[PDB]
């Protein structure tokens, strides 16, 4: 149904300015409840996702005349701050309609600037840009969260060089010395907006945001992340890396010198080595518990779904899994079992492997490790199916071809054919067996199909994939550093506010009211002509 | 500090030829000791890396 589709709505929709003017002059109302099921969101089905307000239609259709006309109605003035069923205003509508293209970006940027300045001039006391929708998002936060990179890029650095309008600007150029220009960015609600800052929503997205990788490349955010890196996060991160390395060393030493008797636990003696060993064990288990609770805290503060859990946040999953293995080892240690060694070694191997987590923060090593992670996930799921089909087929063929009253098992034959991958195949591992010619034909066919053709194809395809991820690796590394910075500043372990940029600097000194304004401006020096 | 940043430096810096001609005819000196800590080199801090001479500004 098309509930609320009044004549004014249709006149605007059809781009008939004459009808719009006549209906408005005749007293047609603006606050139309265009709440029909057609006019709701979910554009996948037939519908109109940016309705529920004729101002939203007037702005979204790129017609300046209509929106400029509704500023001063003859009968009933329009209100820009009018909210639809989900709290969205005209600005939220302008954000939502974007598709991240150059022409659409131009149109949406133009309309956004014009509508915002007109609303400010009509109502200087009302800060339209700060109004939140039902989800608690400003249009800036909505653009950042939803994936509208173009509008975000505009908003973060818009400026107006006019009197009584510059106080609405984000970017300023207050000082210049010949070719040198000292730009300022207010950057409110980027470091913190008390609920959801721009960095928080970009970094901790659900992984469905198409541009979560590209948003952090913009002018102010990249410099902010670099500044926070250089300020205090670099030291804390390297310190954590050092502590983790010491933890792994202690764990390895504890594991290597474990006792060799049966049926734990094992009691301390009057010697000295046992005290070092049990100290190492206690420190290891303490580390395991710490990572256990870190994993839980990560989960609870995010609650991602299956479609987001196993496609993102691999490092937290791996550290948590390490913790699980160590705790199972503890349980078995006290449960009078030998099998604690198995879980302990799996934990140890995973801990040393997870040492690669810290390559983030180092440029070249981090890019390298990201490429490895992506070329594991993309390649094993494609390769191992093909390889295992070949291996299993020829293993069953050979093992069922040979039999006597030693290689009568599918396990051993699977192993002997696996060896051909690592350059230790024999080509003769049985003798006097029936159908020698068939056996040789099968092995040679296996070797040609797998060793000579398949592995070389793996190398070639990995080459292609490498060629196609030079840039995605850089973006992902920057994102990983962003996650590290945000987590470190969010916790910080001291309950201190070190995330501030420059203090309450007197950026503007003017508002519509006769007052000054301090806006936490961050300075950037550039040189140009 | 901006030691020696006389009006001639500012007229040249702003590319205002009228002020340059007026100041020169009025007797503004050329060999200005524009040795201000800002106006000298050391680009790493805020500064002006091609100062200490108004002819350097002119060029
Ligand atoms: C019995 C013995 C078994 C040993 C098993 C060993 C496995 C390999 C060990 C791999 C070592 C590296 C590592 O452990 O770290 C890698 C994860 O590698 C894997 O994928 C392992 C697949 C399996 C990065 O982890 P991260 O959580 O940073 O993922 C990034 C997100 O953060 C971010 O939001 C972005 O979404 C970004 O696109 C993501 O990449």
């Amino acid at each position: 149904y098309y509930k609320g589709q009044t004549a004014l709505h249709i006149a605007i929709e059809r781009r008939n300015m004459t009808l719009v003017t006549l209906l408005v002059e005749n007293g047609a109302d603006v606050q139309a409840a265009a709440n029909g099921d057609f006019f709701k969101k979910t554009k996948g089905r037939p519908g109109f996702y940016f309705g529920e307000l004729p101002l939203s239609l007037a702005a979204c259709t790129n017609q300046l005349a209509i929106v400029k006309f509704l500023l001063q109605n003859s009968w009933q003035p329009a209100d820009i701050s009018a909210r639809d069923s989900v709290g969205n205003t005209v600005l939220h509508a302008l954000v939502e309609v974007a598709d991240n293209t150059v022409d659409n970006t131009k149109f949406v940027t133009s309309m956004y600037n014009e509508i915002l300045i007109l609303g400010a001039k009509l109502h200087p006391t009302l800060k339209l840009e700060e109004i939140t929708n039902r989800k608690g998002l400003t249009p800036l936060a909505l653009a950042a969260s939803s994936g509208k990179i173009g509008v975000l890029a505009y908003i973060l650095q818009r400026e107006i060089h006019e009197p009584e309008c510059r106080h609405l600007s984000r970017k300023f150029t207050e000082w210049a010395y010949g070719p040198v220009h000292s730009s300022l960015y207010d950057l409110s609600c980027i470091d913190t907006c008390e609920k959801n800052s721009v960095l928080e929503v970009i970094a901790y997205s659900s992984s469905e945001t198409p541009n979560r990788h590209d948003m952090l490349l913009v002018e102010p955010l990249n410099r902010l992340l670099q500044d926070k890196w250089d300020r205090f996060v670099k030291r804390i991160f390297y310190f954590n890396f050092f502590v983790y390395c010491l933890y792994m060393i202690i764990f390895t030493a504890a594991a290597y010198y474990r006792p060799v008797e049966g049926l734990p636990p094992y009691k301390l003696k009057n010697t000295v080595g046992d005290y070092f060993r049990v100290t190492g064990e206690i420190l290891s288990v303490s580390g395991g518990v710490y990572f256990f609770f870190r994993g839980i805290q990560y989960f609870l503060q995010r609650r991602p779904s299956l479609k987001s859990l196993f496609v993102d946040s691999y490092s937290e999953i791996l550290f948590f899994v390490q913790s699980l293995f160590m705790l199972v080892s503890v349980v078995l240690y006290f449960s009078q079992r030998k099998e604690y060694v198995a879980s302990m070694v799996f934990s140890l191997a995973m801990g040393w492997t997870n040492m690669l987590y810290y390559t983030r923060g180092f440029q070249q090593m981090g890019i390298y490790a990201v490429m490895i992670e992506k070329m594991i996930l993309r390649d094993l799921c494609r390769f191992m199916f093909v390889y295992l089909v070949f291996l299993f087929g020829f293993s069953t063929a050979v093992v069922t071809l040979i039999e006597d009253g030693s290689y009568n098992s599918l396990y051993s034959t699977c192993l002997e054919l696996f060896k051909f991958t690592i350059g230790m195949g024999d080509l003769e591992f049985t003798e006097n067996y029936d159908f020698k010619a068939v056996f040789i034909i099968l092995l040679l066919a296996y070797v040609i199909l797998t060793y000579i053709l398949l592995l070389n194809m793996l190398i070639a395809l990995m080459g292609e994939t490498v060629n196609k991820i030079a840039q995605e690796s850089k973006n992902i590394w920057k994102l990983q550093r962003a996650i590290t910075i945000l987590d470190t500043e969010k916790s910080f372990l001291k309950c201190m506010r070190k995330a501030f940029r420059s203090g309450k600097l007197l950026q503007v000194g003017f508002t519509p009211d006769g007052k000054d304004d301090y806006r936490w401006c961050f300075r950037v020096d550039e040189v140009n002509w």
